[PDB]
């Protein structure tokens, strides 16, 4: 039995940790630069993005989760006898995944016979919370541990997010906007379709309007899911303040992929993300079965 742990960038939902046993290290939001809030602990995600949506002037910080915080849940499992295995966001867009190494080694200090595996899961939000459901899976389904890392970097090479947010503001002031940022999207009233691939993100299309964003989001999936066997893909629904939009939208996507979703890993888009998109990020992430592997 092995002790599933994730940041809080995954975006998993309280039903899902509860049911699969796995625990979340959270990352931390600041409003005003000072004071600083434990993502889910100490705050909520709705109150998040009110108080974006409630202030458009207003870029909250993200921070990392302390060396400390990953050390105390890998020490109390690994008194326990319990394996570790934890997965981070990218490493592209945090520092988190190398807190949990240096959280690994203080631990290994006090208990030398430990386990602990750390993962930078090369995703974000929704193909995060795919990516750890894969393992999920592939743990119950009986793999061992070894047969399941096997799979692990096909897996990650296969994920894929799709999707538009509102504006370019909170990408560049937070400073992942990365490629995303060209002559073309720097013009006034445009959007970026940005896909997620191989752990960074790149531009996919561009647009004014929400709803035909929307869809040239979906027209990039379809492609993708196409040129690769769509049979062979779990696909989920990501969305940020407007639920409603959220379910609309997953109704798009099943109709215009002819697929279903697994419902299990649709997220409400987290803290950790939203701060860098802004609060109006909608999109879908696709992932590989590891069956198909
Ligand atoms: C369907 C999901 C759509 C939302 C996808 C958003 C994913 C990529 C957007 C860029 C996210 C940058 C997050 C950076 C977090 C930094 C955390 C920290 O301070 O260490």
């Amino acid at each position: 039995m092995y002790k599933i742990v994730s940041d809080s960038a995954c975006d998993l939902s309280k039903e899902y940790l509860e049911k699969h046993d796995v625990t979340i290290v959270p990352l931390s939001v600041s409003f005003d630069g000072e004071t600083y809030y434990r993502d889910g602990v100490d705050i909520t995600r709705d109150e998040c993005y009110q108080r974006m949506v409630d202030d458009p002037k207003l870029f909250p910080k993200t921070s990392l989760p302390s060396v400390e915080s990953y050390a105390d849940v890998f020490r109390s499992f690994v008194e326990q006898g319990f394996p570790v295995v934890c997965f981070t966001i990218t490493t592209l867009f945090s520092g988190s995944y190398n807190s949990a190494i240096n959280a690994k080694s203080l631990v290994l200090e006090d208990y030398p016979d430990a386990n602990i595996c750390v993962i930078d899961s090369k995703q974000n939000t929704v193909t995060q919370a795919l990516l750890i459901d894969q393992f999920v899976r592939m743990l119950e389904d009986g793999l061992s541990f070894e047969q399941a890392m096997s799979k692990l970097d096909a897996l990650m090479a296969s994920a894929r997010i799709f999707f538009t947010v509102g504006s370019l503001d909170y990408l560049k002031m937070g400073g992942r906007i990365g490629k995303v940022a060209t002559a073309a999207t720097g013009k006034l009233g445009v959007k970026p379709v940005i896909i997620m691939k191989d752990g960074d993100i790149g531009l996919g299309g561009i647009g004014r309007n929400r709803n035909k964003l929307k869809n040239s989001v979906l027209q990039v999936a379809k492609k993708y899911l196409d040129e690769n066997n769509k049979d062979n893909f779990i696909v989920s629904v990501g969305y940020g303040y407007d639920k409603e939009e959220g379910f609309e939208f997953m109704k798009e996507v099943e109709s215009t992929l002819d697929v279903k979703l697994d419902s299990e890993t649709n997220v409400a888009i987290g803290i950790v993300s939203a701060v860098h998109t802004g609060p109006y990020p909608i999109g879908l992430g696709v992932i590989r079965k590891y069956e198909t592997l």
